[PDB]
């Protein structure tokens, strides 16, 4: 067991095989930070067999002239059940950053603390409480149980949907009435989903820095997807006309029947049933033509920015057009990615950040109800810890 630097290959291979390895603990994020000019380090622990048993991507930024602010980027990735290994890692990380003029070390481990429901009630303890005391003993001072979206600190609460041993039918069955209904709706209402490339990134942007997204696409490569729910009017209108032909054919059968049995009430009811569908079909066609002329043949209605890694699919950011919410593009986008995870062996679907303030007046109250409807649960993480390396200088730094 030795603390050491890791090659990108070793780093990526290890983090891909571990639970709770954040999308920031990847080779793509490593290359991204390097590209953006950050001092970047890949550290970890190897055992006797030269096997990686812990890793962490660290970034450093100059502060107070000659020092550096070190950040663990949601890492380290390590077996947190092994308290001795955890102790060794954080002690050696401290020694490591002291070799690089660190002023203070900031860590925000992707480590569960508590589980809650979307009403803000604690449903269980993750069993990692010992972590707080150990970090304290090592000089890593916890910043507190913060809530809401901070400018610097990562959000401490995620809405997460467990997919382990579940099929798409199980997922739909566990949705609440509103989500199930809307999900069934998009499955058959003319909405389609495609994945946007860099040149169409502005379409996604229309629903929401700018370079933030571009760089993720470029460096994360296949670990990022940008689904766009949309309507292609020519294809939509074509489908409606094909459905109309069928209705017309059935209607005529109905009319013949009423002739051969002018008293058959069922036949009369059947004709009325079909005529009503024809009128609805006609209005749909007229609406399609009107929207097509005003907006063009492709109407984008919802989009999302997703990170994809072996541990989970993350719904990072997204938006939906207020004017076309009735098309349920939002549900189409979510359904596409939940299915992506189910079809390709990823057992966790992360709706990601929620404020943690489960009140009706909460800034994200509407979003939380939406996530709640998918049968997701809330995971509260331990939070942030800071270990000042040069206390007086750090004191001056904070005073600024």
């Amino acid at each position: 067991m030795k603390f050491t630097n890791l090659t990108a290959k070793e780093f990526g291979a290890f983090t891909d095989s571990m639970p709770y390895s954040h999308f920031t603990q990847t080779v793509g994020h490593y290359e991204l930070k390097l590209a953006e000019g950050y001092e970047t380090h890949l550290v970890g622990i190897k055992n006797n067999n030269n096997e990686v048993i812990a890793a962490c991507l660290l970034t450093a930024v100059p502060v107070m002239k000659v020092f550096k602010y070190f950040y663990s980027n949601r890492g380290p990735v390590i077996d947190y059940e092994n308290q001795e290994l955890v102790h060794f890692f954080f002690n050696e990380l401290s020694k490591y950053v002291k070799k690089h003029r660190c002023l203070y070390l900031h860590i925000d481990p992707y480590l569960p603390y508590q589980y809650l429901n979307h009403d803000g009630e604690i449903t269980g303890n993750a069993g990692n409480d010992w972590f707080f005391d150990k970090m304290s003993n090592l000089g890593f001072e916890h910043t507190g149980f913060h809530k809401g979206f901070d400018p610097v600190l990562q959000i401490r609460y995620h809405s997460v949907l467990d997919l382990k041993d579940k099929t798409a039918d199980d997922i739909i069955k566990n949705m609440d009435g509103l989500r199930k209904r809307n999900t069934k709706k998009v499955k058959k209402n003319g909405v389609k989903v495609r994945f946007l490339s860099e040149e169409e990134l502005p379409i996604f942007r229309s629903f929401m820095d700018d370079k933030f997204y571009y760089n993720r696409l470029k460096y994360y490569k296949d670990r990022v997807l940008v689904p766009l729910a949309y309507i292609n009017f020519d294809e939509y209108i074509k489908e409606l006309n094909e459905e109309r032909d069928i209705l017309n054919k059935d209607l005529n059968k109905a009319l013949k029947d009423i002739e051969k049995r002018p008293e058959n009430k069922k036949a009369h009811n059947k004709r009325d049933n079909l005529q009503q569908q024809l009128d609805a079909n006609e209005q749909k066609i007229e609406e399609g033509k009107r929207l097509q002329e005003e907006h063009g043949n492709e109407l984008p209605i919802s989009a999302g920015f997703f990170f994809i890694n072996p541990f989970e699919v993350v719904y990072y950011a997204g938006g939906t057009s207020n004017a076309f919410r009735h098309f349920a593009g939002s549900y189409a986008v979510q359904w596409e990615m939940i299915n992506y995870a189910l079809n390709h062996g990823i057992d966790r679907y992360n709706f990601y950040g929620v404020s943690g303030k489960f009140t009706e007046d909460a800034e994200d109250a509407g979003v939380v109800k939406f996530k709640k409807g998918y049968n997701a649960e809330i995971i509260e993480y331990v939070g942030d810890f800071i270990k000042p390396i040069n206390k007086p200088v750090y004191a001056a730094y904070t005073a600024l």
